């Protein structure tokens, strides 16, 4: 029931329907001769909808956005984006065109901007150090320690129990890191950790990349990231 990667052409956007009022949005791009798929989420607030995370490229988040319209019928307003990568923030032009106002923390606005990447517009304020959150409508922004990336994001929608992951938190069935590039593996289960503590009521983990899952997640990415660090 959850799409994967090789059942949605790169140009296609699917939406999966987790709880009341809350959605991942699957997409496919193709990055370094291989296609991958990438998630983000939908939340509705009140009579408008707020996302997180592009769908991974211009073309991509217009097909969201039509996904959006013709499956939900509310309009997106705002959007965060939870790190500075392409799956994240490639997009957010588009976003913008259509009317939503889009925002990240100001640390990841500046990678962003060096990386040669779309920019959200507006800074979210109060993420700075680990261990801060925010309200920002139907969900609690956390930003739990340098893991994936320096200023990657976690997102709760604690009328769900929903915990969106992001790139920090892997799928089940994947065993290994891939590209550590900016990644901080020292770092990691810490952070992991912080999002343990503050989340243990967690009913659905959504991975960046692949099938949701549990809180077991938090642990098997912790599993993953310190044997590659061996
Ligand atoms: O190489 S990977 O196996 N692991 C690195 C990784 N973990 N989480 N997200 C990423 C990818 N990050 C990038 C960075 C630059 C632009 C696009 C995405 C991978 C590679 C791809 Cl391109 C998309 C999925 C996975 Cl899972
Ligand atoms: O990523
Ligand atoms: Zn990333
Ligand atoms: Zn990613």
């Amino acid at each position: 029931e959850y799409p994967t990667v090789s059942e949605i052409p790169v140009g296609e956007v699917r939406l999966y329907q987790i709880a009341d009022g809350v959605w991942s949005h699957i997409a496919t791009q193709s990055f370094d001769g291989a296609v991958y798929p990438s998630n983000g989420l939908i939340v509705r607030d009140g009579d408008e909808l707020l996302l997180i995370d592009t769908a991974w490229g211009a073309k991509n988040t217009a097909a969201l956005l039509a996904e959006i319209e013709k499956q939900i019928g509310l309009p997106v307003t705002r959007a965060v984006s939870t790190h500075f990568h392409d799956d994240r923030v490639g997009g957010v032009d588009v976003l913008r065109a259509a009317g939503v106002a889009t925002y990240a923390s100001p640390s990841t606005r500046r990678l962003a901007e060096v990386e040669g990447n779309e920019i959200p517009t507006h800074s979210l304020e109060g993420l700075s150090s680990s261990g801060d959150a925010v309200r920002f409508g139907p969900v609690e922004l956390f930003y739990p320690g340098a893991a994936h990336s320096t200023d990657n994001l976690v997102v709760y929608v604690p009328s769900a129990s929903v915990l969106y992951g992001g790139c920090a938190i892997y799928e089940l069935s994947r065993t290994s890191a891939g590209n550590v590039a900016d990644a901080d593996l020292a770092e990691w289960p810490t952070s992991i950790e912080r999002i343990q503590q503050h989340y243990p009521e967690a009913q659905f983990v959504i991975p960046g990349h692949g099938l949701p899952g549990g809180l077991d997640l938090l642990k098997h990415t912790t599993n993953v990231v310190k044997a590659h660090t061996n």
